[PDB]
């Protein structure tokens, strides 16, 4: 059928949609905003969230953050026992008695 037709092709859609999309997106920048994400990093999904009217899109977004704040849970409970269990530093005698 039709392609990447040059013109005025001005889709008269979407408007309908969008209201059922909104509510989605406060559901997103929410978990984005609860989320250990940087300060940059939530207002970088947030903006994508508002700007995407591709379902397919939000569903990879969701996607995203969810792995960014899983990578982060992982990198910073690391980062917490190399402070909570410096035991082999100059630090107070946290002696964690766990793995």
């Amino acid at each position: 059928g039709v392609e990447k037709t040059a013109g005025e092709t001005s889709a008269t859609d979407t408007g309908k949609r969008e209201k059922q999309l909104q509510q989605w997106k406060n559901n997103l920048k929410n978990d984005v905003d609860n989320t250990i994400l940087s300060h940059e990093q939530k207002n970088e999904f947030k903006t994508k969230i508002d700007e995407t009217n591709d379902s397919d899109a939000l569903l990879e977004l969701e996607n995203q953050f969810n792995e960014t704040n899983r990578l982060l849970h992982i990198k910073q409970h690391e980062e917490v026992e190399k402070d909570k269990k410096a035991k082999q530093q100059k630090t107070l005698k946290q002696s964690d008695t766990k793995v």
